[PDB]
């Protein structure tokens, strides 16, 4: 596969970006074109769950950028590469491995072979224990060691082990039943210290969340759950009614003290990041219900459905990803904004800073060279209107472009003060993609200074300040409701625009190699904090900082 | 007064011809390799009075000598002591809106006279911190009781942007100090968020304080107005209300027509922005949840570091140095992004915090003289605290293709030293680690070597090893503290405060209006009608009226 830059189809856009770049005017778009909405909006029907729109024609696009993106995709592949995906086929090159977290979801059994094997039947039958052990649990059938049914859930995971299930969890609340759930990731102590605080060893259940099982920071705080516990509880043989583990390892679970009968799998096709949809997902499943956890899984199905057979004209991941390369590789912008107005869907930006990141934060090459151009944006945001109310003045009227993904719900779980409050929200909603496109001119500024009665030179000195240059894009999603379904939905067609934009940049999209360096640095200065020695064994900084840490334990 | 255009200003033209000719040749290891007393030249600790060191090392960046001397002669350039003295003696430097600029003035601890309209402004920012004691020790202590007789169990802040954010970043940073008051913290117009607290909460026993300086602020009443519903549904008595809710504000008329008593209102001026107001009335949150004794700890802790930002020659004044790393790498290397990675989980909305101060601040395009600069801002802020930010995004910062400067914090001590302190060590090491990483990388042949040690087919090593290879030269700085307290937090944020400061001074913008914010307000408010009408909209751009006709079509 080429060089991305010697690539005919990056070539012309370079050349049409380099002609045009400047003239790209999007309110100059709108007013020559009374079909540009119709153009550049998608809607996508679901069967229960109502209409998803993507609006994505508030962009610097029209009809000859918009070709040259789709020659793009073209060009790279993308089509055979997903279908390669779908395929099973061993698409994270470095790792040699399957990419198949869309298997986790295959509502309609299809056979998709790994090592010779279907590996339908192995999901089908981790979800049915996550099924039984769930109503277990919700039921009040699973009792701790007093006899006692569990009221909390303790979630103890890193990475994605961690963010998938807070995220969905948090965002799919109006769903919950009566359980309550808890999430430990950090090493810092204070993180299981204030969620210990909050429990009553003989009614809780612990959820150790790690492939490996011998994850350092996740391990640690295990052991010192466990700790926890036994001093309340005293006898070893407890731990089993109170400790389950989302892992592959048997004899390392089993050694921990847990019954491998309560050992939840998922296989090396499973990427972290990629992970909510299977056992990973239990805390999920638990807090609102198995059905509702099929849900969720359906929505991402029809997603992947939609990925798979939309012409690229008219499919949202591929549109998304274009657009992203698009303010990326040709206007340079570093960032990508996740601008969801939905406080539930507070961790949503986070959840994809991983995904995306994580994911195309990268710079070599299927073939070993290493990219002269930009791969993977600095992906960030808050809910609306929080995030409207911090940062927004510099989308507005800063030195960056910062394309943003604004996303709402027609209906709200929430609808206090007869509706009133979801009303002033969705204006917000409107009203912020509006005033990033259109702006407000020199003259219109003054015109509205002039008809408030300010004298001229107050005028003078104050107009430059309230002028706003617009032409700042954004892409609107709306869904009817925000519900297990169409969060699926959402979170799966984020995960095709970040597969399709590691394909265009020829990057794997599915390894994590950059992780490696730190955790090696880690292991060697551990056993150099054990005492109050001064350290001379690194650079003048990491040594400075070590023994001024050690003046002060 | 309006300064050069600064890619005019000669300390600015003489920083780029350097860059110029040596941004390609500046390697952050290889300036370790070559200089023993490195850490030693670009680190500064800071004894406090009580709090121990606070020591930033600034020496995992891409400078030598001659990049610091010029930096520093572009401070003095810019005028950024000047500017400080200007601010710190109420200036109206906030020149748009033609206001003074005197967070500062709210941790005056020494009651020096600061002059506005020809009064001092010490008298007036100091009663209301008397009365904060007053009504903070009276609801903590049970007291104060609610309309049927009950202490207090529950505060509810209501505000949008700097009414909310630095309260709720500041109470969860604290949280080992609180009491045994449960604080919620509602912001969102989002009926959601108000919702979710008014489900946990007993009329009888809330507390409600209303943040909002003209009492007007639409979310932040609409907010107000629906917990004020739901008291009443409670109470059935106007007399109640008085009991169960405050206001932080200045408008007496509107704040006693919802009937709120005006002697349980929080005063502060115009001089105190929102994204500065923490330290102010709009703090009251905090002074309840841990206590007035400890806010003005952490108001001690804040006047510390403004007496540091004004008696501190530049070269070793920590607000200049941050600001004018910042400016290397954003104005020269054109970094867009800044990341703050607080290797603390009670601190996880610190950099959400500084994504308000910095970028709503920074985020400014035109001049002190009304020009359009040709030159970057305020750059986007972001991070998550340590050990969660780094299994996230940490696989960027270190392999893709952005330079991205970060600032890594940590503390000494911990407040939780569970399984005999533990945790505290591997978080430590954690935090070591990165930066030491960041800044050395790993190379085609340290890379190979380890593989080599793998019992690796070399096939097998061929055809990883570019993967993983890292580059490397990727600068931090490193802030370090004994332990988070009230007092090095409020030092902290104050440093930040005046690092932004120093920013703006150089860019020659304002970092203290948001003229930012008007245009959105003024769409939405039009919009309003349109969503409860019955029409077909047609009013607007293409996008926004399809956008308004699929909602409605759902509703």
């Amino acid at each position: 596969k080429v060089n991305l830059k010697q690539d005919p189809a990056y070539q012309k856009l370079q050349e049409y970006y380099d002609n045009n770049a400047d003239k790209i005017n999007i309110l100059q778009l709108f007013q020559q074109d009374a079909d540009r909405f119709n153009k550049y909006s998608l809607r996508i029907p679901t069967p229960n769950d109502g209409e998803i729109l993507l609006d994505y024609s508030k962009n610097r696009i029209d009809d000859t950028t918009f070709s040259l993106l789709l020659n793009l995709a073209k060009s790279r592949n993308v089509e055979k590469a997903r279908d390669a995906m779908f395929a099973g086929e061993k698409i994270n090159f470095t790792e040699d491995r399957a990419v198949l977290h869309v298997a986790l979801r295959n509502r309609q059994n299809r056979p998709i072979m790994v090592n010779g094997k279907d590996v339908t039947p192995d999901v089908n039958a981790v979800l049915a224990h996550m099924k039984e052990f769930s109503t277990q649990v919700i039921s009040g059938a699973w009792k701790g060691y007093t006899g006692k049914p569990i009221t909390d859930v303790i979630n103890i995971g890193i990475g994605g082990s961690d963010l998938g299930p807070l995220m969905v969890t948090e965002a799919l609340k109006p769903y919950a039943n009566h359980l309550k759930v808890h999430f430990v990731s950090n090493i810092d102590g204070t993180h299981l210290a204030e969620v210990l605080k909050r429990l009553n060893p003989e009614t809780a259940l612990f959820i150790i969340a790690s492939k490996t099982f011998t994850t350092q920071e996740t391990i640690t705080n295990a052991t010192s759950a466990k700790t926890w516990f036994l001093e309340a509880a005293k006898d070893p043989a407890a731990v089993s009614k109170h400790f389950v583990a989302l892992s592959t390892n048997g004899e390392k679970v089993t050694a921990f003290g847990i019954d491998p009968k309560n050992m939840f799998g998922f296989w090396d096709w499973v990427g972290g990041r990629y992970s909510l949809w299977s056992a990973i997902g239990l805390s999920i499943s638990l807090y609102i219900g198995f059905e509702n956890f099929e849900k969720l899984l359906d929505g991402a199905n029809f997603m992947d459905n939609h990925f798979c057979t939309a012409p690229l004209e008219k499919n949202a991941p591929v549109i998304l990803a274009l657009l992203g390369v698009w303010y990326g590789n040709f206007y340079g912008a570093e960032t990508h904004a996740l601008l969801p107005y939905d406080q539930y869907l507070h961790r949503f930006a986070a959840y994809f800073q991983q995904g995306d990141m994580e994911s195309n934060g990268k710079y070599v090459t299927r073939s070993g060279a290493t990219v002269d151009y930009s791969t993977g944006p600095v992906v960030w945001g808050e809910p609306g209107t929080n995030g409207q109310h911090a940062f927004y003045q510099l989308v507005h009227q800063g030195t960056r472009l910062i394309p943003c993904d604004f996303l709402a719900p027609a209906q709200t779980h929430n609808p206090i003060a007869n509706g009133a409050h979801h009303k002033i929200l969705l204006a917000n909603f409107l009203a912020q993609t509006e005033a990033l496109m259109k702006g407000k001119t020199d003259a219109e500024a003054k015109a509205e200074l002039e008809k408030s009665g300010m004298a001229p030179e107050a005028i003078a000195k104050i107009l430059p300040h309230k002028v706003f240059k617009g032409n700042r894009p954004t892409n609107s999603i709306v869904v009817k409701k925000f519900t297990p379904f169409t969060l699926g939905a959402l979170i799966a067609m984020y995960e095709h625009k970040i597969f399709t934009q590691g394909v265009i940049w020829d990057i794997n999209s599915f390894d994590q190699w950059g992780v490696e360096l730190g955790k090696q640095l880690a292991k060697a200065i551990e056993p150099e904090l054990q005492d109050g020695k001064k350290i001379t064994s690194h650079d003048a900084s990491t040594n400075g900082l070590i023994n001024f840490l050690k003046e002060n334990f």
